[PDB]
């Protein structure tokens, strides 16, 4: 009742936020001041949280940025204008957060997840508002939800490296129905896609090269060119067959070789990526990708070093939930077309992993994504669905 | 003075000078107030100046700063001291210097040259200094045209090629380059230094079209894969016939993001070769190899030359003179010819191969290892002073 | 009526033709004696017959055999007991039959189409002899027929060479329902599959590279090494990306280059092949493909030739003419199943290029595959299949 | 006869010898015939001999043909006249022999060789019979022992390493190779020939998995590219400083048809080296550059050795015996020490190699360009003859 009046009533913090936190944008891992900021408002609307190594498994954190870099981005946020009674949980690389609402009443306990970071050299993540603006929603009618509400606050999803370190957390261990949002700029703005299944699995990962000369003296036999080492091994990443199951893919996107012109090679980067529709497709990949890296650094009689740096499944929507979000999708206002399911570039995003967990434990979990392209109030008609989505389930059935 | 005197009433300027340019050392084409400094010197001791756009044709430079770099060591080299009458003819990476003394009597225009760099992450300027003051003080013992060259970018052998476009040593007869011999045994002097090979130096650029590696890799045209395969290419030219050749692919920097087919690719190559047509041959084959490498990915590839250099060929005559004058020197032990030592490059062969190539002489003097400035300025003088202007060479 | 009986009596026949033209098994573009055997039974039955250049466009001929070895092949089959009367009619390299049964009584014209080839170094295909049993059955019952009914016997399936050169002559201009055969030995027997749409288009192509010493006296700076022109070839060939419409693929199979170990090679050739979900796709692998050969050859100063080895299209079967096929298939004894469509590895059949025809100028056509896996009497069930879909044509509808 | 009058009354038999192995010439390994006639005339003159697999070790034979060739060659050479009294010692690509003639006093152990093989797809044998008559004819003048080394496969340096193997050189203490030079004058003879560089010929085959391209692609291991990737490291392999050396793919065989993944891939492969070290140093690199490109694709892969031959290092002192002997021998214009020419292989380097290694002397010797066989037989009948049963060398 009066939730379309309410929400009138709140457009004008959530487009504050989105700004804010689009003015003070942080990358994957230093999230620091956004989730100190979250952190602060969620527990002004007496939230039980949940912070940092609570809910961020430390070892399988992948990709993240070295001692120095975390340390500065911890200081800025501080000099940024973070909450000092939240920052000092979120030290070290563990700007996460969960919040729960407890109603009392027996019940399922839904799930609604939202990433913070935003992407390095920030338009791609307005979904931090969108959250806040949800939790608000989820206040002030609390009284016509039961069993639980979870609130997840993700960091790093840009590379698939947040999402991992929060299921091996326990985050989502009991959660029934899951649902994970999207501003989709690649779909049309009053669109709302209810089962996103375009998602590839992947597997990111670095690969140095070290071809340190057999000896002194700078003579030519004595060199073991790392250059044209990775340079083999490019080719022979690129060369991986494709798979009769399904689509892949493989890409070196980045490849730093050389210290000067005159100088032999001793050292290599390359960064890598690869993909599959399926997991088993991406596995396969992988495992042709560590073949040809090992062989191409033994050419040379060089050392090589692989290193993860984030990995996420493919997407299978809960059929049942994606039926259940499209019905309630339709009535919301700025929502034109329901669609279920459609037809993008495909792509990877880590909240598989929290969708997979959750599938295999039982419960039911899906994407979902609001279109605006050819409208940065798609946040209100974002709030109103999921808002929707908690209020009108069938706590009977 | 009668000239030994002079020699010991200028050593003091000379280490001056030295330790000024030391200093306030400058990395090439960024050699501002170094070349002012030099300018003004030579100014008031009466030579004619032929300054920066006069002597380093703009076109022909190699290894060039960007602008913003330029702007900033100008800017710095002002601030620092830098003359400001004559810093204003450097702005833009033409510090550049040439001194004439013209007798006014028949006779050979010799050409002695320095350059003014140093290191990246040269105590040859003030040599040249000196060298100035004293043929003044005996400009009425000489004849002809006396010609100093201060050269920019010596490192990377950058700066050469554009003084020669600019004519510098068109009117030469008797070519002499300076450099101080760190390799070279503390009191032998090499009168014809040819160490040097042919080399080309250059980056190529490859541009292809970015694309989401994952959603469209059929928009995606590999600017990487294309530098990979031009990588390989290189280092598999084949050697030539008449002697030592080689390629290298020192540098190769590619991609934007990890799931982004590349789009850019940059690769930093060297090229060298015994002798000028092999060098030369090296460098076609390169070219070819890196236009079908862009055109296998569709890619468009620009070649942008960082630097250059020719083989040595010292004129024997002329060394047997200098070889000849500076084993009377003092302070010299062995003057030799031409001493065994690994193989490098240096660009003022451009300026003796020009010369040579007019029917002038040329050579590369090198004084091994400070006091080798005193014995250089008194040799070099010497080479002037008791040129054959009769009989010759 | 009594069609299960005269099929008995013809069995007898057939296994005496699979065994003969296995006996005599003849390659791509040299089947002179087989369409000579065929031509001469057809007649036999009274068929009117069309030959060798009238159903064989010359130009669209790729992948043909040598002048030379096209003359032995053709004289072997002249010593290999072909008829005289029809041996002449193929001479050349156009070795194929197109059969007719006009009944005068209007209607559709029904097309069935078998292949004569074998495979060079005969097991793949026994289609030759289910294409006269299907004849004779087709004769007997004549009476009632309508229309009219084709019979293609199509020489060099393998390498998708053939059907081009029969399409480009005509012969499928007039034809309302195709429908193309085959014995397909990864489909379980008993089943028939009545709409093999697991086919995908493709390009063949040889490219040869020549890299002539730029001058005589063999000083490695005048040498153009081929060989290695090749193998940056073949990498790139293979590194070719993706397409996100659909599977694709590429694969150098053959490769020869140099004429001695110390020798500096001046030439090389590939054997490749190029392939794509739709035509679309394929025509995308192969515009790369071209490009990095050009390339390749262009680093090393070489020269290259392009030959156009052979092509065909992808498969998208009539739904109206796969039902009717399936029902008419669920009657026949031997047929346990009928699929309609099924989950196969992926291949190519130039079949497809008479398909599309037929399908672009309004006609119907699919390709039916008869499994045997885990049964060299299946071209019985074959025949019977056949027979039964012409004779229970709805001539009315 | 006294000597000259022996040449010329043996003359006829000599190019009957030439006219025949030419007429049934016979390539590398396959030899039969004219081993058999070889040792058939030598154990007339009375020579003890070593047959087949007592002078060539099986496991260091080096491309050798398959078993159906052998068997066909060696039933040819029966029916194209071979004494079948010898022939079976050297069924089996076994054809060589050592000759032996100990004159029963002390002394030195002299070798001289020979090759019997011609090309595929060496008029040294008689000059071999020439020599052994002459030497039995004056036995009495000679101390010490008389070895004659017929050896098979030369072409392709493929035989030379399994004799070395099989010790018919660890007893000698001097050692000469025998050669007609087409490259060299008609009167010229070379005594220390060393335009020799070390070498090693080998094939790569690489082994995957043959799989169907289009239907599964991931069950392919792609051999072909295994090959492609490690043929382009091959060529990239870096020079070594101590002097010049190669690598060449000559040959890349690969793949089943073209819609099947290659399964199978070939590479032949030469190195070559201005020193054993340096060919050596190339051959290393080589071994990790192919096991690394199968590993890439998971593919299996065999290395086969097909040649081998080192440096020459003729010794001085023996090259002086040489040329002194060859100066005073009639038909000869020019007895050189070495003499120019573009570098090539010669196993019998193996055999040198070997006996300098255990302390004795050897060289090779060049006879230019046929009455090139008088000549050569008479020279090195001196060689042996004016021995310095005393002095020494
Ligand atoms: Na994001
Ligand atoms: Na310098
Ligand atoms: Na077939
Ligand atoms: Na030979
Ligand atoms: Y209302
Ligand atoms: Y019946």
């Amino acid at each position: 009742l009066q939730l379309d009046e309410y929400l009138r009533q709140l457009a004008p913090s959530m487009t504050q936020w989105r700004r804010d936190f689009h003015l003070h944008a942080e990358s994957g891992w230093l999230e620091f001041r956004t989730a100190s900021k979250v952190a602060d408002i969620l527990d002004g609307l007496g939230y039980q949280l949940a912070l940092g190594r609570d809910v961020i498994d430390a070892d399988s954190r992948m990709g993240l940025p070295d001692e120095e870099t975390l340390a500065r981005a911890f200081e800025r946020a501080r000099e940024q204008g973070a909450p000092e009674r939240w920052l000092p949980a979120f030290e070290g690389g563990f700007a996460g957060v969960v919040a729960t609402l407890d109603t009392g009443r027996p019940g399922p306990t839904l799930a609604f997840r939202v990433d913070m970071d935003a992407l390095d050299l920030c338009g791609h993540d307005g979904h931090t508002a969108i959250g806040l603006g949800l939790a608000h929603v989820l206040k002030q009618y609390a009284a016509q939800l039961n069993g639980v509400i979870k609130l997840i606050f993700q960091p790093a999803e840009e590379g698939t490296r947040g999402a991992r370190a929060m299921v091996a957390a326990g985050v989502v261990d009991d959660v029934d129905y899951f649902t994970a949002i999207h501003i989709g700029t690649g779909v049309p703005a009053g669109t709302v896609v209810c089962g996103g299944d375009n998602f590839m699995a992947t597997t990111k990962f670095d690969v140095q090269f070290s071809g340190v000369a057999a000896h002194a003296g700078g003579k030519p036999e004595d060199g073991r060119n790392a250059l044209l080492a990775a340079a083999q091994a490019a080719l022979g990443l690129h060369a991986i067959p494709p798979h009769s199951a399904g689509a892949s893919r493989v890409n070196v996107g980045v490849m730093q070789a050389g210290t000067g012109r005159n100088v032999v090679p001793s050292s290599a980067l390359l960064k890598v990526e690869t993909r599959g529709e399926s997991e088993a497709i991406n596995q396969y990949v992988f495992e042709r990708a560590q073949h040809v890296v090992a062989g191409a650094a033994a050419m040379y009689e060089a050392r090589y070093e692989l290193r993860m740096m984030g990995a996420a499944t493919a997407s299978a929507p809960s059929p049942a939930w994606v039926d259940y979000l499209r019905e309630q999708a339709a009535r919301v206002p700025g929502v034109q077309q329901a669609v279920d399911r459609i037809a993008a570039p495909a792509g990877s995003e880590d909240a598989t992993l929290m969708m997979a967990r959750v599938q295999a434990r039982g419960g039911l979990a899906s994407y979902m994504i609001f279109g605006t392209e050819l409208d940065e109030s798609v946040m209100a008609v974002a709030v109103e669905t999921l808002a929707r989505v908690a209020l009108n389930f069938p706590w009977q059935r």
